[PDB]
């Protein structure tokens, strides 16, 4: 018996650490792989080792293929007529047993082979608490130094490696420092499993609205929504849950006791986070702060919002590089636009005609009738069955021949289309032989007009900056799309 494989199990301050059958299943293996490579067959080796009473014996694998693969110990059908029909491809059966090996030699290659398998299972007890956790508040001490990454000889038995874009590019985590952050994905790192700390994204970021705020973590502060730059600024909408109360002190801390210290262990940075309130109105003027709101709309027709400000103290509200109004969409959930602090009033100087030359046009009606309170009302008469026409009284003239533009003002939106569908069709757009190729999808094609193309072969000729106005001509959309349509001379027409 081996009278040591008991103790080895039993020691038991690194064999307990693990599976006790650790040692016996993965350890006992990998020294039965470098004995077989110590050896001179080149045949796999399986360890039937156990630490229960010393009955540790290995064995050489049949490696059953349609091959000559592990040719020292190779199975295959040429022993189907005498091993009872056992061909296949992939068994790794036991062919053979081996006695013992103690092989000396192999006890001066641990340094290459035992060394590598220690590490590997030191990495197997690493990993079990690496980022075990699945994504936690997970802190990291760091302690080495490492190219292309910061390092960290931090516990968890284990290290620590962060990426340029992980920990903060501003002060990474270097010797002089620490991280603290949130990681699940944790491969095994060189010299066994390691951690990972990243203190800049928003799991470390956004994390603070419940680490910083005294009123958040019990659910009484509306933290729902935070965009942020990494480890350098933070603005997001410090808001109260349905209380309509004054919020931005609550998770910017009274005084200021929070703003220091929302990424104290990210880098120590100072944000400026906004407020808001239980109004729509006040919420979506005070969202983008620094803003300074002129005018209040809100849209909800289409998918999109107003942001109503100005640009002369509020060039954060335009956005000059994602500072304030960047994180203002992620509080409304609408993407707006903005323009110049004169440009605010601007977005209906010509639409209030251009809108309701379509409206006066399908009606019959007159200027008095298209400029009364176009300005007033955004699409009086535009699809009017669904807006209301039941509110124009006190403009000049009745509002039934704008209530009749439910049915009868939507045939003039159609017959006008007289000059534009047929335009997709024949009107100098591309032939057939590309418009059902693969590549792109069969509907696309229709979209080839703005182009030049006139045929298969047209649309090739269009080079960095002919059809490159829109952004459809992508790398998939030309690739694999144009090669079965331009390729008509080269190989195309021959069979």
């Amino acid at each position: 018996m081996n009278k040591e494989i008991l103790a080895v199990v039993e020691a038991v301050s690194n064999e307990k650490a693990l599976p006790r059958e650790k040692i016996f299943e993965a350890l006992e293996s990998a020294l039965a792989t470098a004995t077989k490579k110590k050896y001179e067959q080149e045949i796999d080796v399986r360890v039937q080792i156990d630490r229960k009473s010393g009955d540790f014996d290995t064995f050489r694998r049949w490696l059953v293929v349609d091959e000559v693969t592990q040719p020292t110990k190779e199975i295959t059908l040429e022993a189907a007529r005498y091993e009872d029909e056992s061909l296949n491809l992939g068994d790794y059966v036991e062919d053979q047993i081996e006695s013992v090996t103690f092989d000396r030699i192999t006890t001066q290659t641990a340094k290459q082979v035992i060394v590598q398998k220690v590490r590997e299972a030191e990495r197997a007890m690493v990993v079990d608490q690496f980022r075990e956790h699945e994504g936690e508040i997970i802190t990291g001490v760091v302690k080495k130094v490492n190219r292309d990454n910061i390092s960290l000889d931090l516990g968890n038995n284990a290290e620590a490696v962060i990426l340029r874009e992980d920990m903060l590019p501003r002060e990474n985590f270097r010797p002089g420092d620490r991280v603290r952050g949130v990681l699940y994905s944790v491969r095994p790192e060189a010299r066994g499993a390691q951690l990972f700390v990243t203190r800049s994204k928003p799991e470390m970021l956004i994390e603070l609205f419940r680490i910083e705020v005294p009123e958040i973590g019990e659910e009484v502060i509306e933290i729902k929504a935070a965009a942020r730059d990494p480890g350098s600024r933070a603005k997001i909408a410090v808001k109260t849950n349905d209380k309509r109360i004054d919020p931005v002190g609550a998770c910017v801390g009274m005084r200021g006791a929070r703003v220091q210290a929302v990424s104290t262990e990210l880098g120590g940075e100072r944000i400026d986070i906004v407020l808001w309130d239980d109004n729509p109105a006040q919420f979506v003027i005070n969202a983008m702060a620094p803003a300074d709101v002129a005018s209040i709309v809100v849209d909800e027709d289409k998918h999109t919002m107003d942001i109503a400000v100005e640009a002369g103290n509020l060039a954060q509200a335009i956005g000059r590089n994602g500072q304030n109004v960047r994180l203002a969409s992620q509080l409304s959930g609408w993407e707006l636009n903005v323009m110049t602090v004169d440009d605010l009033q601007a977005k209906h100087q010509a639409e209030a005609h251009a809108a309701i030359d379509t409206f006066t046009k399908y009606l019959d009606i007159d200027e008095d009738f298209a400029t009364v309170l176009v300005e007033e009302g955004f699409s009086t008469l535009e699809e009017l069955a669904y807006v209301p026409m039941k509110e124009l009284l006190e403009i000049e003239g009745l509002d039934e021949p704008t209530v009749e533009a439910l049915r009868e003002r939507a045939k003039n939106a159609l017959a006008t289309i007289a000059q534009a569908q047929e335009e997709s069709l024949g009107d100098n757009k591309p032939a057939d032989d590309l418009l059902n190729l693969e590549g792109v999808d069969r509907d696309l094609a229709f979209k080839l007009a703005a182009r030049g193309v006139c045929t298969l072969e047209d649309l090739a000729e269009q080079g960095i900056d002919d059809l490159a106005d829109i952004e459809g001509l992508t790398d998939e959309k030309a690739g694999a799309l144009i090669m079965a349509a331009r390729n008509i001379c080269w190989f195309g027409d021959e069979a």
